[PDB]
């Protein structure tokens, strides 16, 4: 699909850099006609067919397609898309309160309530996505943003649809591989992938939220991946001694090697605790 080829600078003014990735840079911007602010994600295009620099048009179009489908309080949303010879520029809903990653770094250790307040919103967003048969495939604290970091219980939006795929046959097979710390065993082992991989990532995020420690993280990427595939984690008493047994139960039912045996997003919302890049 073609996108708007007018100069985005004719319509927006850019400001502070919000973040970046390997082939993307995200800048705060303001739309001239409305004064409204957005996050403009500039994705570098591939210069040739065989090139390894840049993102393939197929991959850019998938992210755009998926983003166009979604409207939910806990997901990022797409306003407009522009392109030029070098970039596709997604004008995204601005999430101005920083990454959950940065909040967790700056904050003292979370209470179980603080953890479940973030987690319930993540679960609601993922419920929405999975209802649409969208697997996010890159859930992790840097891909969660807070609307406003200065309130007691910050509201969040899931961002970064760069690895997201529609799962219309129950599984996909094109290996998608995110960050070792957060990927499920089926990703590590290059097996067919579905919505279950997100549920594993939620288990890892939950472990981190409650403890400030990462369940599988080793000193090298290969060590982490080996730990993930073997389900080599435990609940360290030093971090978890005042954490409830129900919270541990929730995590234990997500960090399951067999994706068929792992809790689904619906299971996770009914669970008694809740119910009211890979290479060195
Ligand atoms: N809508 C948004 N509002 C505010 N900040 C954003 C938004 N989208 C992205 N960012 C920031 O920009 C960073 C990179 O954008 P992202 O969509 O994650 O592209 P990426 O390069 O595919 N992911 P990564 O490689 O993990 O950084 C994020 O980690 C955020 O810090
Ligand atoms: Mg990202």
């Amino acid at each position: 699909t073609v996108f708007r080829q007018e100069n985005v600078d004719d319509y927006y003014d850019t400001g502070e850099e919000l973040g970046s990735g390997v082939f993307a840079v995200v800048k705060k911007c303001r739309e001239k006609s409305t004064g409204l602010q957005y996050a403009a994600k500039f994705i570098k295009k591939r210069r040739t067919k065989s090139s390894r620099r840049g993102v393939s048009r197929e991959d850019i179009e998938r992210e755009v397609s998926i983003l166009k489908e979604i409207q939910h309080p806990n997901v990022i949303t797409l306003h407009e898309v522009y392109e030029n010879k070098t970039d596709v520029i997604l004008i995204l809903e601005l999430v101005a309160g920083g990454e959950l990653f940065d909040f967790l770094a700056e904050k003292e250790s979370l209470t179980e309530e603080e953890a479940t307040e973030f987690l319930k919103q993540i679960l609601n967003g993922v419920y929405y996505l999975h209802s649409l048969q969208i697997a996010h495939f890159d859930l992790k604290p840097e891909n969660i943003m807070l609307l406003d970091r200065n309130v007691p219980k910050p509201r969040i939006k899931i961002i970064d649809f760069g690895l997201a795929h529609k799962i219309d046959f129950g599984n996909e097979f094109k290996n998608i591989f995110g960050t070792p710390e957060f990927v499920a065993p089926e990703i590590v082992n290059y097996e067919p992938l579905g919505l279950e991989a997100d549920m594993w990532s939620i288990g890892v995020i939950t472990y981190i939220l409650l403890s400030g420690a990462s369940p599988f993280l080793g000193d090298t990427k290969q060590e982490t991946l080996a730990n993930v595939s073997a389900v080599n984690y435990e609940f360290e008493d030093e971090y978890f001694s005042n954490t409830s047994a129900l919270a541990k139960d929730f995590i234990r039912r997500l960090l399951v090697k067999d994706p068929k045996k792992r809790m689904t997003i619906q299971d996770s919302l009914q669970h008694p605790w809740i119910k009211p890049p890979q290479f060195e």
